């Protein structure tokens, strides 16, 4: 035939290349022992390119099976690493051949260091929620303040300002902190 | 002897399978444009297993002939991902690569694989931060970052500007929160 197009590698195991064809432009790798899957590496073998105007969207499913879009591979960027621990015990990697123009409009959650980029925002939101739920009881206005020229106060709006700064820095680079 | 036995992958690039064989048990991959690399993937091709009692030690060379040990690959664990950025120089075991002609430059790094006795590999020490907990670093940094930021706005009553619509939190309350959250994060990193 033409041969295999993709490799799928669970860190700690061997490369899988014999993907199961589930559609003319969709391919799936079954991954056993989902619990021991920390990282997956998905890549082009270099034998067959994506067709004109096309790239690959990489999805992951895990235990009922639930899917998430990890990211993309293209002729220009033919490999990607994803931390692990719609078009489609045992997990699956799915690759769907799609228009490059369409792939640009999607929002992948995958990342090489963290399972989901949403966890960054999720943690920050819960940290600030924990702070304000605690601090709110003690908040005072200047009119409510009792005379104490020496005591230090922090404006409540630092919550909002820091969150806004975090969002901006995260949008630039999801791993700015690392 | 073992032929092309290993593969090497940098994220965003094509897999390399053709290593320089500086000995019949020693394989070297060139990595051009090294400063734009954080992670490297090394793996057995699955063409042939390691011989009985043998495994692979994976080394890295960079600009300051000299290799830091990154880690290992074996028949039982035939692939691994390594961090090669931010490694502290001078650490870890020494290297077996005595090829006269390992042609080298500051922009071109190497990954070296030596087929070694498993017994010998068990006595080697990889450098720190090589093996790949990342989210733990994130949460700690964000906590410290937020507290330092919030604290930078701390003001006494005498230093305040009139702002009748603004609310203020006593600084000792913010500090108490910071200490408690730090402490609860270190016993249950997923408490939140």
């Amino acid at each position: 035939a033409l041969g295999s197009m993709f490799g799928c590698l669970v860190a700690g195991r061997l490369v899988q290349t014999a993907a199961q064809q589930v559609a003319e432009d969709k391919f799936v790798f079954d991954l056993p022992d989902y619990e021991s899957i920390n990282h997956v590496v998905v890549f082009m073998l270099g034998t067959i390119p994506f067709p004109e105007g096309m790239g690959g969207s990489v999805y992951f499913s895990y235990p009922m099976p639930v899917w998430q879009l990890l990211g993309f591979v293209t002729n220009g960027k033919p490999s990607a690493i994803f931390k692990i621990s719609h078009p489609f015990s045992v997990a699956q990697i799915g690759i769907s051949v799609e228009l490059l123009d369409s792939m640009a409009q999607q929002t992948p959650v995958g990342n090489a260091a963290v399972s989901s980029v949403d966890s960054f925002t999720q943690f920050t939101q819960k940290m600030l929620d924990n702070f304000y739920n605690f601090a709110s009881s003690f908040a005072v206005s200047q009119a409510q303040m009792t005379p104490s020229p020496s005591e230090m106060f922090i404006p409540a709006n630092v919550v909002l300002k820091w969150y806004e700064n975090f969002q901006r820095r995260l949008a630039q680079n999801p791993l700015f902190w690392k």
